[PDB]
DNA sequence: GCAGGAAGTGCTTCCT
DNA sequence: CAGGAAGCACTTCCTG
């Protein structure tokens, strides 16, 4: 073990940041403004967020342990004080048809990315789970 | 001078900071995502941009001495590599009815905020001209 | 170039 | 928590 490695290891974050920052992806995609899912994706790639939202451990399956908090952030990111899970949800509903994210029937505040993320990001759920230290 | 002094002294600096940053305005008003007018307003209060965009010295009237650049920066802002004044001018054309901006008749690339920024921003056009050493056109 | 109609984009609002 | 249906602020096109 040398300083070379030390830097290498610290390279993979440890630092204080989200594996896939929304803005960045929006730039690599050129999708213009930031979209809901992109926002979430960053949430789910930042260990600091795992408290109110995280993955279930099953593929692109994730859960919103504390919606109100998520909706708080989403709204605050697009300067929308009157934001809430009620509205935020509606945004998600529009993702069903578009095949971007779907709902886990039977479970509340449980959804799953259905789009081809592995090929877009170049990361597999497990890689992410590992990096994020997902429990289940 | 104590510490707060030493702080304010060195903190007094911006040099590159625009008087009205679009995001902050969006924030204070909760207008949601940044909007083109709030954007242009940012650049007009950013001395650095006087090159391609600046005030005419009259009220809130201004000009785009170099559309193209403005277009590109704005395109960059919202991730729109295809942006150009041609499309951006469209945006601006929907403010005429919303009574936000209004194009000064008989001139090219010359519009004029017509909403009530004074009340909103707390500054008067003249105060801002001063802060930006603006030189009237003829 | 600049005034607008027209259609699409993506959430954000409203409401049944 | 769901939809259906409007809004809103542009982004893209096209016409004159």
């Amino acid at each position: 073990g040398t300083f070379k490695d030390y830097v290498r290891d610290r390279a993979d974050l440890n630092k204080d940041k989200p594996v896939i920052p929304a803005a960045a992806l929006a730039g690599y995609t050129g999708s213009g403004p930031i979209q809901l899912w992109q926002f979430l994706l960053e949430l789910l790639t930042d260990k600091s967020c795992q408290s109110f939202i995280s993955w279930t451990g099953d593929g692109w399956e994730f859960k919103l342990s504390d919606p109100d908090e998520v909706a708080r952030r989403w709204g605050k990111r697009k300067n929308k004080p009157k934001m809430n899970y009620e509205k935020l949800s509606r945004g998600l509903r529009y993702y069903y048809d578009k095949n971007i994210i779907h709902k886990t029937a039977g479970k509340r505040y449980v959804y799953r990315f259905v789009c081809d993320l592995q090929s877009l990001l170049g990361y597999t759920p497990e890689e992410l789970h590992a990096m994020l230290d997902v429990k289940p």
